[PDB]
């Protein structure tokens, strides 16, 4: 099994604890680490933050302590939207550059391949056509690293991407039997599957739908999501079950009223590291669960809740995450992909469970700390 780890180069300016840099992982834990993001100019992939070029370097030297570690970056995100992809697979002469671009700065830079992370296409502005267009980018994409691979005499780059979770998404982006063949790993986005802005609690990544969900509400769980992804033609063992780091937050109308499908408000409060009201990193968590907050495990949905006075919480611990590990592993799926490791209690100093709590309980659930052959 793989287990894929999202870094994320604004984790950085977190204050205090929150912090995290490259270094900060520990090289060991996970099979692939991908560096949530890079940018697009012109048509060619490029940084964003200030220091990406030192944090880079910091993130692929960790290879140097892991020879079995892969690194990848990935490009986009939900804050950059579709127009750059758009423009960029409309021609071919536009994926060519693009292409070019993205060889040269995966190896100027020591990374191992590339994450897509659209989106969507066909969504969010994206016109119709770009479902077929992503297509054709990964197939032309996977292609040019296959050449490249053979005339460097080099092991291959590859090329992954994060995918929709949702339904109507998932429908209307991907051609999933093609895009399946050309793309080495498929990473769905199994998360922020509820939300406030819904109007009433929900978990975040439920393994299972909740006993009144019916219609389109029955496909908001894990199970139902990555078995369309396989029943519609992605093979399992390239299929990557998301699990989040994170947890969801909402004001409950009405504080009787805390069960799943209660009314709400709207988000809850922003954390004093995190600073994002409606999310809560899982080092943030605990601190709310140790302040006096209830603890609730949803047993349908295989994940707790919590709540203290007017805030609840939809989240994974380590017993979800025990449970959807052994779950995907059942299923025969490929592994796990964590968004995100900078949102882990990676200090220990949170939650009294360890360094990476979470991260940890699926490397030792996937047998990722582990060698077969004997070996110098
Ligand atoms: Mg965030």
């Amino acid at each position: 099994y793989n287990l894929i780890c999202y870094f994320t180069n604004w984790a950085q300016y977190r204050p205090g604890l929150g912090s995290f840099k490259p270094d900060d992982i520990n090289p060991c834990l996970c099979t692939h680490l991908i560096y949530a993001f890079a940018g697009m100019q012109n048509n060619e992939i490029t940084t964003i933050e200030w220091n990406d070029v030192t944090l880079y370097k910091a993130f692929n030297d960790l290879k140097n302590r892991n020879s079995k570690l892969k690194t990848l970056l990935a490009i986009g995100g939900w804050n950059f939207g579709t127009a750059p992809f758009t423009t960029m697979v409309s021609t071919s002469q536009n994926r060519q550059t693009f292409i070019t671009s993205v060889i040269k700065f995966l190896r100027q830079y020591g990374f191992d391949g590339l994450d897509l992370d659209w989106e969507y296409p066909g969504s969010r502005g994206s016109p119709p056509q770009d479902k077929h267009l992503f297509t054709v980018l990964v197939k032309e994409m996977r292609e040019a690293f296959e050449q490249e691979a053979i005339e460097s005499n080099r092991p291959r780059l590859m090329v992954t991407a994060a995918v929709a979770g949702g339904i109507s998404n998932i429908q209307a982006g991907y051609e999933i039997p093609e895009l399946s063949k050309y793309l080495d790993f498929i990473h769905v986005m199994t998360y922020d599957l509820h939300g406030s802005w819904e109007g009433y609690t929900g978990e975040n990544s439920p393994l299972y739908k909740y006993p009144t969900e019916t219609g389109s509400n029955a496909y908001l769980n894990v199970d139902y999501v990555m078995n369309y992804w396989k029943n519609n033609g992605a093979p399992a063992e390239k299929l990557i079950v998301g699990f989040p780091e994170y947890g969801h937050t909402f004001i409950l109308r009405n504080p009787s009223d805390n069960g799943i499908g209660a009314p709400t408000s709207g988000d809850g409060p922003a954390g004093p590291y995190t600073r994002q009201a409606g999310f809560w990193a899982y080092y943030e968590i605990c601190t709310f669960l140790r302040s006096g907050a209830t603890e609730v495990w949803d047993a349908s949905q295989e994940v707790p809740y919590a709540y203290k006075a007017n805030e609840w919480l939809g989240y994974d611990n380590i017993k979800s995450f025990s449970v959807k590990a052994q779950w995907l592993k059942q299923n025969n799926f490929g592994g796990a992909m964590i968004w995100a490791i900078d949102l882990d209690d990676f200090t220990g100093s949170f939650c009294d469970q360890g360094k990476f709590p979470l991260t940890s309980t699926l490397n030792k659930a996937l047998g990722i700390s582990t060698h077969h052959h004997h070996h110098h």
